[PDB]
């Protein structure tokens, strides 16, 4: 990714990946070690890159969530409080889009990573951990539907609402940079 151009989010609807801890800060995203890479470079092979493998050869951490057969192609990411805190890192979003995560869903988010992300093609969300907790036991083949006109989630485990800011509204609805 690179662009930081804005690319049009009316209704999506993907599977979801849990990963439900607290301050997952741009450095767990993307590495710094990766910010010498060109903005023309794939980031997604990257992305949790200390959570994702076990060595510097690109071998799969069989524990981590991503890896899991069933989440393999999950585009909602469902997290905790505070998400992509820390050094500002545009990289960091790039990576999550790079990957294909389309919408995330957090207690919170570091205040640049937010913008970056939907400067990105991301739909960053906020909602109320009640929520979070009823997302992260979705079923991996479980469809949820976001539709940014009614600001609502459609899921298995319930339809939900949400915020956002009016000027992030026309420019995601629209194809707007």
């Amino acid at each position: 990714m690179g662009r930081g151009s804005m690319e049009e989010f009316t209704i999506y609807t993907g599977t979801t990946v849990p990963l439900m801890n607290d301050n997952i800060d741009t450095d767990q995203i993307l590495p710094k070690q990766f910010l010498k890479l060109i903005d023309k470079k794939g980031f997604g092979k990257y992305l949790m890159y200390e959570w994702r493998y076990l060595d510097n050869n690109y071998t799969e951490n069989p524990d981590f969530i991503f890896n899991q057969p069933e989440y393999r192609e999950a585009s909602i990411l469902i997290t905790g409080d505070n998400f992509g805190a820390g050094s500002s890192r545009e990289h960091a979003a790039w990576a999550l889009a790079d990957y294909g995560f389309k919408v995330i869903v957090a207690g919170s988010f570091g205040d640049i990573h937010y913008n970056n992300d939907l400067n990105n093609g991301i739909l960053p969300i906020i909602q109320p951990k009640e929520v979070r907790d009823k997302l992260a036991k979705l079923k991996p083949t479980d469809e949820v539907t976001v539709n940014l006109f009614e600001q609502k989630i459609y899921s298995p485990v319930g339809d939900f609402s949400f915020d956002i800011d009016g000027e992030w509204k026309h420019k995601l609805l629209n194809g707007l940079d």
